[PDB]
């Protein structure tokens, strides 16, 4: 705002003046004036007289001027410069510049207030002047005149036509440039004509200026502008042939180019030149097609003859050049101009890849209200339709969006859109096909016409504003989904995994996390589907091991409920009920349903809450009146509140799901597809309540109208729980449909009775589930599963007349494991015909047979195991191994590896023998995979039996960070060692607390073990509080000054049967300062859980990126690291984690070394360790890449990494440390585009 | 605007109660009370008694209902209607609406200020009760919650996901449903439940009504949703592999769909169906190319072959429809489907024809500010330079504009990459070929390297 202050030097020389201008300080400012011409002057203020920045690109570089001969005069006040043109005065005291004509006309000048600043320029002239300059107008702009004398507008080369800069001049005899990058010229009817820098414009501005650099131009227009060429500079001049007349052309190819050349020449009509758009090059095509003629447009451009044939008749050719290039060809593939302008840094900073069009079409809408027009569009639509489109996504009936093109379609279009297909389909195949269709909108009476509705192009993040606030996300979709159901349209589906992303299709697929939950989600609604934007992949192994584990998981459940939904898909016909509906369908005087939409029912006996957020610990969930049953967990919960309910997020394979008291629910054995092979067994879990409920269990041909006509078949199942028994009703069959099923196993649950009758009848009674699956006739069975007692029944299915069965008395199991036959669990391989197999061709099996074929690379078999709490269960395989030596498979659990089997021959092939392995187990489902991984080092070659899970652990552990948090604790990552996903900090004032609810299977005393850090120094306290009992001090030391280290407290404690609360708090007589990371429980003395073997520090590289951790890195001095730590979801395809979120890596497009470390300390001195890590190493061949062990005591150990493309396991077994210390560590020394994927890094004590 | 005057007539007739109104001249107004069920009572107000206009299709066209046997009483004031389920009541003076549950429990009224007229209905209700339906939320909308106890948003399809329509319902126990192509539902929490057509909405009214035809439902939700589903129709039953996984993608060939396949079956994850976007059709081609398959992409559906080896490995294919066609194919000839759509009358009112674009590409902009990048620019077009491109047509160095990509060239682009073919141009001809170029911004200083002005896309 300051103006200059006084002039305390002045020195002439020449043309030039230098001013010495005092601001207060010992740095003096610095004002050079230099006469260019007669009648141009350059201003230089340089602030303190610091060194000028330099020009920007305004100025002609080589410009030059004659010498002037100007007469300064210093010797008075003002100091007086004049030329025969101009007289320039600097009044002293202030620094003030005032520009007359050499006749003394008053030209313009700097107020009293102000001139000339660090900022800018501030000019004062006549109010009348009139002023030109500073803008022009775009082809999207309202468009003004050529006067400037109430400007505000930027100086910026803007868009579209227009023109601008820091010019401006009047006809009043003056001109006024500035050199600057943008910038904001104000003029106005007082006189005012100023320039300020401002902060940085739209446009940016790379080209910053400490001083100001300015122009005085004195003269007619003519002079002025003579001047202002002076200093920007003189146009080149252009060829002669461009005064002539050129057609410019888009649409064009070389035999019209001469077709037009004629037809000019013919008329004698003067042509010099023709302009080609698009159609001159290769746009879109590899090795620079951007650059290259399109000889397919124009053949004779191969060559120079289209140049010179077209010079030979007067014409030459401009063609149209874009400041940008391809970075993918028609097959997705990154071109060769790609990698040469990422390799060199030559985009445009700031600018990321983004989506063009250059091949348009012409389209009109069509009308779908009208009878004739929906028979011609389904004319036309057969040919398709015999060819195998079976199902019309029917997109865009809502509203077209493009250009000047904004037209809406009616509200009955989708309604009209579906009626065309659905009329015509059922008449065309005579009712014989069922109507499959989709749409984006919905109106009353659509759903006649056989269409769901999708969400439409929503966001790929977590929620709205997460990422960008254009489109929502995944947590806003249950609202969209429950509004449609309140609307009277349940058939409802959305784009799991998201379609739109910042940047368009070349923006970012979700990352593994997003996946994963999203999957979850949409796996309990009604229209399950993924759909990325244009070349996205959202196949699920495209995102690591957990999200493809954690889908294939819940897809089993869906799959596994057919008949269950199947019932609600009639239901929708009857009614127009459907697969899922709010909460408050069913509770509607309940204030806490009126508005709940993070969970809802899937049928009527599933109440369904997915996790949603992004690295959550737990969720508070809802449950209305009633008693729930945790599907997965086993544990019961009262209605009528809201309950904690931990998740793992180190996992991700919890889907908090809870079975309403009444429970019927129908389900089956898990198929690839709905109509694999034919069902005859159906399970009925029953989960009886006080009031009779029932389902009415369906079938038909699953493809024709023919139910319409009676052709379908029911059967009513009812159950009651009675004073001292469970009556279970199986209606007569109805309908003349004949069903696949023959008989259903009735799961009765709560009960495991002493006896089971029928009409009079007691039903024979049989060892357990297996003996009764393979008996044939009716019986009964019981015995226990994760929810307790339970009581098998399987009777025949379709006999004409009712059964009822009643289970009577109690006799509850004495088992101690519940048995997973591997025959009936999920066999997979590397492709469809090299899975792991079924057979019966060696005795000695249990069940119905044993898996073979575990002897192609990537063979493996998976089993679904649920747990009650989190902790270790020792894990008994049932194998055979013939072979006449020892041969191994991994073990993976929940999608890491936790061990190397090594499995004993047995003796023969009919000889079986049992292997127990202790597995780091979670709450709720566990994904166990048994699996010939030849990238491990396995041999595979072993038959698999069975495997048995205990249902109680040897020792369970309870996270901190999934805790009921209270009073200001809450969750971190930010100090290194932790187990599992993070810690619990912040237990600092009183009330501060973390709650467990911690199960026990019967009253007495447990051990506790709680893992906890203390980096204060000195003693530090809470209070423990078991079942809201008296409190007792909880006292806890401190290792020192590091809150890296963390101790266990061993303690004990009174429980009782089931749940318990274990609190620990700040009392007001404690100190608190601690942080809590983990609580285990046992009967037993504790020892090291199966889940915590690890010694580094995030060896996964899951940590949120923000904070840091053990590993350290290195590169060459003058080389930027290559190393970074993402979830690859950014590549298209992505190039995922081995499991979870995260991977390391390490990539440069040039030359590289890089190397990442980590030291630890180990517990046990003089003993033998074992690293083990997933990398995958891709592109260019490195001349080295190896994991490294050392500092150890012995000399380094490596481990070579192979260029194969895929996940491998390294290993270093046989680490023997004396030294106390093990340093880890990773390098590459690659001649560049070596990328190295290093996950899953551990240091573990071997055996 | 007034509601109905008095009751001047009032017939029985089986489940039917036909009301005469007066409103002052020789034709008066006729409002039919129907019992569909027990709990769906069907009112229709016909202003003079004017016939009732056809009914939108938000109508089961099908639809029909057993017999009541509702007590029907006119004897008195107010006339009354009766089911096991509901109690209706007709005040004679003016006439107004009160429906109740059988016990006596008031549920919504006909206001004193007026209930049905001529461009809607007007009910009040217990000013806490919970009102659903109306609306849902779209891809490009702020999502709230279920409730829609302050709710002014009209009833539409929307689009983008949106759903929408004349049906306001609550937990309290009621529900009402207008027959209508658009309009305006309007809740507040003094209890306001009221429906307008109002205007032409901006979605267009292509079925317009003189009478009001609207519903009233009494129950649970399950019982509201079920009468909504006799009036506007219940769902066709899909087929049974619809409840499976699906793949939706764009950007796919026959190949590519055959390994996508391969790899859920090899690990079990099952999967039932794949949608093709755009790759399954010749979109853009002469006859009828937006309906047919695409043999480039997919060989093998030139017969049945592909339909028939991927329902042998239990895959339905689902393809992309726009409603919509081609006017003129990529060679600017008008197209078969264009003329028998133009002869037929098969465009839909009020749209006109339009250039669209499908095919996307992905491209980076390039920096003209450094040397070393100016030199690589200026290499590569030496081969069309000595092929004939003597001039350079320098278009958008000033602003992206593609959906979400909205980058801005600094004000020396234009001089820069002007300067790139220049020094290039110079260099490579030693001064012996001038240079030409135009550009559509101008900043000082970029004249120094031969580039023209033009005034963009006028
Ligand atoms: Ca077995
Ligand atoms: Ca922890
Ligand atoms: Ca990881
Ligand atoms: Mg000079
Ligand atoms: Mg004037
Ligand atoms: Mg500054
Ligand atoms: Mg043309
Ligand atoms: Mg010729
Ligand atoms: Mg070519
Ligand atoms: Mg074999
Ligand atoms: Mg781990
Ligand atoms: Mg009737
Ligand atoms: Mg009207
Ligand atoms: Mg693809
Ligand atoms: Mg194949
Ligand atoms: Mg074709
Ligand atoms: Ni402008
Ligand atoms: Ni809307």
């Amino acid at each position: 705002m300051a103006g200059l202050g006084n002039v305390t030097g002045a020195v002439a020389s020449g043309d030039s003046l230098t001013l010495t201008l005092d601001n207060g300080t010992s740095a003096s400012d610095i004002l050079e004036l230099d006469v260019l011409s007669e009648e141009l002057l350059r201003v230089d203020y340089r602030p303190s007289g610091a060194a000028p920045s330099p020009s920007t690109p305004m100025i002609d570089p080589d410009a030059s001027w004659d010498a002037v001969g100007a007469t300064i005069d210093t010797s008075g006040d003002p100091i007086v410069v004049t030329t025969p043109r101009m007289r320039i005065e600097i009044a002293r005291t202030p620094a003030r510049m005032t520009i007359k004509k050499a006749d003394g006309t008053t030209l313009l000048w700097e107020p009293a207030s102000g001139g000339v600043f660090e900022d800018g320029v501030r000019f004062q002239r006549g109010s009348t002047d009139n002023i030109y300059g500073i803008r022009s107008f775009n082809a999207q702009e309202d468009v003004g005149g050529l006067l400037r004398n109430s400007s505000d507008h930027p100086a910026h080369a803007g868009q579209q036509g227009d023109a601008g800069g820091p010019f401006m001049w009047s006809t009043a005899g003056y001109g006024v440039l500035v050199d600057s990058d943008g910038g904001y010229p104000y003029t106005d009817t007082t006189g005012k004509l100023e320039f300020y820098y401002g902060g940085t414009p739209t446009e940016g501005r790379r080209y910053t200026k400490t001083n100001v650099e300015y122009y005085i131009m004195v003269g007619e227009p003519k002079e002025i502008m003579a001047s202002y060429a002076q200093v920007t500079g003189t146009a080149p001049m252009l060829p002669k042939w461009s005064l002539g007349f050129m057609n410019f052309e888009w649409g064009i190819d070389q035999d019209e180019l001469e077709a037009h050349v004629d037809g000019y020449r013919a008329r004698n009509i003067p042509i010099d030149a023709f302009a080609l758009d698009y159609d001159w090059m290769d746009y879109g095509e590899d090795n620079y097609g951007e650059f290259r003629w399109n000889t397919d447009n124009f053949p004779d451009a191969a060559t120079t003859q289209l140049k010179e044939d077209m010079e030979a008749e007067g014409i030459r050719l401009i063609g149209i050049r874009k400041p940008r290039i391809i970075t993918r060809d028609f097959a997705n593939q990154r071109t060769q101009q790609y990698y040469d302008a990422d390799s060199n840094g030559y985009f445009y900073p700031g600018h990321n890849e983004y989506t063009d069009y250059f091949i348009p079409v012409t389209v009109r809408s069509f009308d779908p209200y009208q009878q004739a027009s929906r028979d011609w569009w389904w004319q036309h639509s057969i040919d398709a339709f015999d060819k195998g489109i079976v199902g019309w996504w029917n997109d865009e009936t809502d509203k077209v969006d493009s250009g000047s093109a904004q037209y809406w379609f009616g509200n009955f279009s989708t309604g009209f859109t579906s009626q065309a297909m659905y009329d015509g389909q059922r008449d065309y195949t005579n009712d014989g096909v069922r109507v499959w269709q989709t749409a984006r909108s919905y109106y009353p009476g659509a759903q006649r016409y056989a269409t769901t509705l999708w969400s439409g192009d929503i966001g790929t993040q977590f929620y709205k504003g997460e990422l960008f606030n254009w489109a929502p996300g995944m947590q806003e979709q249950p609202r969209i989904m429950l509004s449609s159901a309140n609307l009277g349209q349940p058939k409802w589906g959305m784009d799991t995994g998201g379609f739109n992303s910042l940047g368009g299709a070349s923006g970012p697929n979700p990352s593994p996390e997003l996946y994963t939950r999203w999957m979850q989600f949409g796996a309990f609604t009604p229209v399950f589907r993924v759909h990325g934007n244009y070349n996205q992949q959202r196949q699920p192994w495209l995102y690591g091991a957990t999200a493809e584990e954690a889908s294939k998981a819940v897809m089993h459940t869906r799959y596994s409920l057919l008949p269950y939904m199947y019932a609600y898909e009639r239901e929708a016909s009857e009614t127009g009920l459907g697969l899922i509906k709010p909460l408050l369908f069913d509770y509607p005087n309940d204030p806490q349903a009126a508005d709940y939409t993070e969970a809802w029912m899937f049928g009527d006996w599933l109440l369904v809450s997915p996790v949603l957020g992004e690295a959550q610990h737990s969720k508070q969930i809802y449950l209305p009146a009633g008693t729930w049953i945790d599907y997965h967990r086993g544990q019961t919960y009262s209605g009528g509140q809201t309950i904690h309910y931990p998740v793992n997020a180190d996992t991700w394979t919890d889907v908090p799901l809870f079975v309403k008291q009444g429970a019927i629910i129908p389900n089956q054995q898990v198929l690839d597809y709905v109509d694999q092979q034919s069902v005859t067994t159906v399970n009925v879990d029953i989960f009886p309540s006080a009031s009779e409920t029932s389902f009415t269990y369906y079938e038909d041909d699953g493809s024709s109208y023919d139910y319409e006509s009676g052709s379908s078949f029911e059967q009513r199942l009812a159950a009651q729980d009675l004073s001292s028994s469970v009556r279970v009703e199986v209606g007569a069959g109805s309908g003349s449909y004949t069903p696949d099923v023959q008989h259903y196993v009735l799961k009765i649950h709560g009960r495991a009775g002493s006896a089971v009758t029928a009409g009079g009848s007691a039903l024979t009674g049989y060892g357990d589930l297996q003996a009764l699956q393979a008996a044939s006739g009716s019986g009964w069975a019981s015995g226990r599963d994760i929810y307790g007692d339970v009581t098998y029944v399987k009777l025949p299915a379709a006999s004409g007349s009712a059964t009822v069965v009643e289970v009577s008395g109690s006799a509850p199991s004495a088992a101690t494991h519940a048995i997973y036959e591997v025959e009936d669990a999920s066999r997979s391989g590397a492709t469809p015909t090299t899975r792991a197999g079924i057979n019966t061709n060696h005795s000695g099996y249990s069940g119905s047979g044993f898996v073979d074929k575990l002897d192609v690379p990537g063979a493996a078999v998976t089993v679904y195991a649920n747990a009650p709490v989190s902790g270790d269960y020792p894990v008994e395989l049932r194998y055979a191994n013939g072979s006449g030596s020892a041969k191994t498979l991994s073990v993976y659990v929940n999608a890491a590896r936790v061990q190397q089997l090594s499995l004993a021959d047995t003796g023969a092939w009919s000889q079986w023998g049992t292997q127990t392995t202790t597995l780091p187990l979670t709450a709720g489902q566990n994904i166990i995979t048994y699996k010939y991984d030849s990238d491990a080092g396995d041999t595979g070659g072993v038959n698999l039996d069975y495997i048995r899970v205990p249902f109680a652990p040897t020792q369970a552990e309870y996270a901190a960070e999934s805790a009921k948090l209270w009073g200001g604790a809450g969750t971190s990552q930010d100090h290194w060692f932790y187990k599992g996903a993070a810690f619990v900090d912040n237990l600092t004032g009183v009330g501060a607390e973390a709650s467990f609810d911690v199960y026990a299977p019967s009253a007495g005393t447990y051990n506790l073990s709680l893992r906890y850090a203390n980096g204060t120094g000195s003693t530090k306290t809470l209070s423990a509080i078991v079942n809201g009992g008296a409190a007792s001090t909880v006292t806890l030391t401190s290792p020192g000054m590091n809150w890296n280290l963390w101790n266990e407290h061993t303690m004990t404690a009174t429980l009782t049967a089931g749940r318990n609360t274990i609190s620990f708090r700040r009392n007001s007589g404690n100190s608190g300062n601690v942080n809590l990371d983990r609580l285990a429980v046992s009967a037993s003395a504790i020892t090291t859980l199966a889940s915590e073997r690890n010694l580094l520090d995030n060896g996964d590289f899951e940590r949120d990126t923000t904070y840091n951790s053990n590993w350290t890195q290195w590169q060459p001095s003058g080389q930027p690291s290559a190393f970074g730590i993402d979830s690859g979801n950014a590549l298209h395809p992505p190039e995922g984690p081995a499991r979870r979120n995260q991977r390391a890596y390490f990539h440069s497009d040039n030359a590289y070394q890089q190397s990442i470390h980590q030291v630890v300390d180990v517990p046990v001195n003089n003993a033998t360790y074992r690293l083990e890590a997933k990398v995958r190493m891709k592109n260019t061949t490195p001349t080295t890449a190896r994991a490294e062990v050392q500092g150890h005591g012995g000399s380094p150990i490596y481990a070579n990494i192979s260029n194969d493309g895929v996940w491998k396991t390294i290993v270093i077994d046989n680490i023997n440390v004396t030294s106390g210390s093990v340093d880890v560590g990773f390098y590459v020394d690659s001649p560049g585009y070596t990328t190295l994927h290093i996950d899953e890094v551990t240091l573990t004590r071997a055996p």
